[PDB]
């Protein structure tokens, strides 16, 4: 389960993402494994996420997304992308 939401402005502001990292990434594909839970705010872009399972989501622009630990997938950039990035 990736979840993914449009967070309220409330839950973005408490979570000062904005002091988060910055992770960039040209239109390209590769398999991503994630050694932490992660929480991603997207700036701008387009993503389809696969997982291992061939479970299938799009993330873009202004979505907050949570990747748990231990989950391996394909991420396929479709736009650019740009975002703060929280492990956790």
């Amino acid at each position: 389960e990736v979840k993914i939401e449009k967070p309220t402005p409330e839950k973005l502001k408490e979570l000062s993402v904005e002091k988060w990292p910055i992770w960039e990434k040209e239109v390209s594909e590769f398999d991503w494994y994630y050694d932490t839970n992660e929480t991603c705010y997207i700036l701008e872009g387009k993503v389809e996420v696969t997982t291992e399972d061939g479970k299938k989501y799009v993330i873009e622009k202004g979505d907050l997304v949570t990747f748990p630990k231990g989950l391996r997938c394909r991420w396929k950039v479709l736009e650019p992308v740009r975002k703060h990035y929280n492990l956790f």
